């Protein structure tokens, strides 16, 4: 893949990234920026970096590579590192709404003796690192402003899906009327989509000096749908997954989430198994969570997702198709490739 | 007080403010702007409004009458709410880390039945509102990206002060050795002093078009000062101020801060003083407190906190003297007037 060619190169920067970061290390903030490098450390790293990678691999497509130099490299790289950093802050933040207990292989940050509710600065400090880096590194180019703006707009986008997703999903209130497929792709639109697909190719799409308000509007069509396929893969593998693979328990039943598999579920239930899932929705009981996943299982529902990738991954090619042009089919392609 | 004179005016434009917040109500995340707004009207309302009412008085001071259009006047109270919203995001995350009670006379937001650490999100969403606000008021604005940096480079410094803060002040875990006047003057700096008096009136200074590096650094020697002598009766009032006053439960002895109270303890205690507050500091128990604040009321601290306001005060206005010019002195004197 094309992503595993830029990954090396991708994945070096990072120390380039933390050293610049604590480099104003002002002696009396040192402790401060030692633990900053420990967050980034723990939170920043051990991913499969493909949302930051997503940012230098289109950075190439779109540049000339006459226009490719050293320095709108490391620019590339920064950026997206600042798409990693982002999700980074939000991911903090989600374990501890959601209670989760694991991460990328480890026990999440908040969980960690000696940390716990101390992580909330923690996040906070990834989103900063952010607007570090785009001022350290873009100031004199003439994208900088939208990509400051392509960040905030983002974050703001998230953070509004992220009140949706904890709005619908009330600790120990189970209503599954709340649960409809329009709530849910409202849901996912703003908490994820946005964030994971979108964001990173418009950040290398300004930088290539693609700035219309056209271009960016079909870029998204693509993009917003890659997006709600991701999260309701998410979604599937929260139960589904293994976890040696995903690296996170899930939580979504014990959560009470509006999470694609109950919003299915609902979709086919029987009136009888109805009132099974209202009784052992929501709860933290370990033989209620397995009645769901068993009613899950009785309604076939993972061979139902099996058929939504395939019908979701046909949908997107299309979409490709119709809206990839003027911009290489590649840019949308290697994305597809990631993520099917 | 020409603070009295803009307060009106400036809590008016409040429902303003909530209104084009919540007007891009997109009808499918109306739960979630709903949402905003009981966040928005629950944390951001309650103050004194001083260093949002700030950015008015300065902007007033600063721009010549024949520029300060309605337009004019109605960006700047945008602004001052902006700054408020910056210190209700830092307080609500605050109150969760600290382990706070109340605030501004009311139970703290995440203590509300069915918020609890959801409280985390509303908190990012506050500060999206600043940069949603920017946007919609100032964007075309030649200042516009001024604020953005300086509001971003506000919050990267708070953070910062906030790591120190929690560093300093590990829970269960007693070192008095860590509590001196270096380290107790840095964390205040950062934490504190910037957004709190350097930001508001800095907004202003940006919106007056006085952008000069040393007429920013000339601004802070006076406006950091403030801020430090701000915190120090911050923490005098945590334990010695009145609650219906002050509206909110001091927590620094039980959370183990490195609070002014307790380095300048640390400055005059005899051995067996020293062992009394090693004994009995960042401990929950009622009766441990106690003895703490007896040990304080023995040293005589209230005594010594009255002679150093004094002393401060005396302090910043030989600074004004020296470092005001070719500001207003009115500026600074004003602000001065509020905080002693
Ligand atoms: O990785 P997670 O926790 O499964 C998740 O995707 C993380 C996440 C956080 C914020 C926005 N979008 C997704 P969630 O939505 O909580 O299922
Ligand atoms: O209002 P509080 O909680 O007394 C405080 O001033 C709030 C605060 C939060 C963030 C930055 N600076 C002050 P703290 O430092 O926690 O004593
Ligand atoms: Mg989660
Ligand atoms: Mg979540
Ligand atoms: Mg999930
Ligand atoms: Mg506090
Ligand atoms: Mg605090
Ligand atoms: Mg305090």
């Amino acid at each position: 893949d094309v992503y595993a060619q830029e990954k090396q190169d991708f994945v070096q920067h990072f120390s380039q990234i933390v050293r610049v970061l604590t480099e104003d290390e002002h002696p009396e903030i040192g402790d401060a920026i030692a633990r900053l490098k420990e967050v980034l450390e723990y939170n920043a790293i051990g991913g499969k970096y493909n949302r930051g990678l997503t940012v230098v691999v289109a950075f190439r497509e779109l540049v000339e590579p006459r226009k490719q130099d050293a320095d709108s490299l490391q620019r590339a790289w920064t950026v997206g590192w600042c798409v990693e950093l982002l999700q980074a802050f939000f991911l903090v933040a989600d374990d501890i709404m959601d209670s989760s207990l694991t991460r990328r292989g480890q026990i999440c940050w908040y969980q960690k003796p000696g940390v716990g509710l101390d992580a909330i600065n923690d996040a906070n400090l990834l989103e900063a690192c952010i607007y570090r880096l785009l001022k350290l590194y873009c100031r004199e180019q003439p994208y900088y402003l939208n990509l400051i703006e392509l960040f905030l707009q983002s974050s703001y986008q998230t953070e509004i899906g992220q009140t949706l997703d904890l709005l619908t999903a009330p600790q120990g209130n189970v209503d599954l009327v709340r649960f409809t497929e329009k709530r849910y792709k409202s849901i996912v639109k703003y908490k994820s989509a946005f964030y994971s697909f979108y964001l990173p190719i418009a950040a290398a799409m300004y930088m290539a000096g693609i700035d219309g308000e056209k271009e960016h509007a079909n870029a998204k069509k693509i993009l917003l749908e890659m997006g709600e396929f991701f999260q309701i893969q998410d979604d599937y593998l929260d139960l589904f997954g293994d976890p040696s693979v995903t690296g996170k328990i899930g939580t979504d039943i014990q959560d009470n989430k509006c999470s694609w598999l109950v919003v299915q579920c609902l979709q086919r239930a029987t009136p009888e198994q109805y009132q099974i899932l209202k009784e052992n929705y929501g709860q933290k009981e370990a033989e209620k969570v397995a009645r769901v996943k068993a009613l899950y299982e009785e309604l076939d529902l993972p061979a139902v997702f099996l058929q939504y990738e395939e019908d979701s991954y046909s949908h997107i090619m299309a979409l490709i198709e119709q809206y990839a042009a003027p911009l290489p089919p590649a840019v949308f392609l290697g994305l597809a490739r990631k993520i099917y």
